[PDB]
DNA sequence: GATCT
DNA sequence: GTTCA
DNA sequence: GAAC
DNA sequence: GATC
């Protein structure tokens, strides 16, 4: 690249040659816990990633660790409390315009733009950890959320039921 | 305000009168589950919030739901898998410069700037849910993380021990 | 399509 | 103080 | 909202 | 990274 990056997220990868020093997926010690869930297909015209479902039964499963692999090289390990389709939706927020707006995460910008430029199909490996049962206010939950996030959700919903709206500082609808 | 806001996070609150239709903390239905944790003190000169620790034994406790209260009014309900100190430092990322850079969340920007402009001490009430025990790869955990986030941390730490670095797409140190 | 947490 | 997820 |  |  030719500019002085102020930060790592501004250094967009340029080609699969930038992955030359990465670790092979074969050398991933936890790989027996992972299965090939889906693939990502870069759509440069529409500045987004499309999905080809592979492990169709798991496409709506939530709470996963994922590995993005390009030509056998590990590009990224991440996670989501949502299904993979929503995590990809989130990556599709990494558009140039939104980075300019300051409304996307630097992570989503870095990854979306890198994958678009590398322009290869990305294999997505996933592991879905078992979810514990937990209690909050004499009610039991089993899901992908942290207990604090779930507690907040119940409390905010109740608040809206009781008061007809969220607090002014809770911006999201 | 006078500009055409493109989004809700750009509408910074200007004074306590902007809270006049908010719900009083005393009418909060879950108030019996919450206890005063700390106060936040706006420091406009330094464009940040300071902390007055109250519930000292809980200042390093992780996994909470919080309520920000200003002159009796509920401004916001939120949560953190970290201690309140770290959530506050995250709010301290809501600086004008960082918003211009696009490197802070719109949430942190909206809240920090609103709290600085209102310029009142904020009472922080908190509830710490009980943490369930759970198993990953035959090891037991009991913490504030979702199972997917913990699983990814465990996997990534092992990845670093094996290959001495993180994947290139994992930007954070 | 776009922002919020 | 400042960016990443 | 989590992390450096 | 979660959400609308
Ligand atoms: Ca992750
Ligand atoms: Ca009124
Ligand atoms: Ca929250
Ligand atoms: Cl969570
Ligand atoms: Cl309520
Ligand atoms: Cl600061
Ligand atoms: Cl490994």
């Amino acid at each position: 690249h030719e500019f002085m990056a102020k930060r790592k997220s501004d250094i967009i990868l340029k080609s699969v040659d930038d992955l030359k020093d990465e670790i092979d997926y074969k050398d991933f010690e936890y790989k027996e816990y992972f299965n090939l869930l889906c693939e990502l297909v870069p759509n440069n015209s529409l500045e987004k990633l499309e999905i080809n479902a592979i492990d169709e039964k798991n496409m709506k499963n939530e709470g996963l660790v994922y590995v993005f692999v390009i030509q056998g090289k590990i590009f990224k390990i991440g996670h989501s409390i949502t299904p993979i389709t929503k995590r990809v939706q989130s990556y599709n927020c990494g558009k140039v315009e939104y980075r300019k707006n300051g409304t996307c995460s630097t992570t989503n910008y870095f990854v979306l733009q890198s994958l678009l430029k590398i322009n290869k199909i990305v294999q997505v490996y996933a592991f879905f950890p078992e979810q514990p049962t937990y209690t909050l206010f004499g009610k039991t939950y089993q899901d992908s959320f942290s207990t604090s996030k779930r507690a907040e959700n119940v409390i905010l919903e109740n608040f809206i039921k009781n008061h007809n709206k969220k607090p002014i500082g809770c911006t999201q609808t």
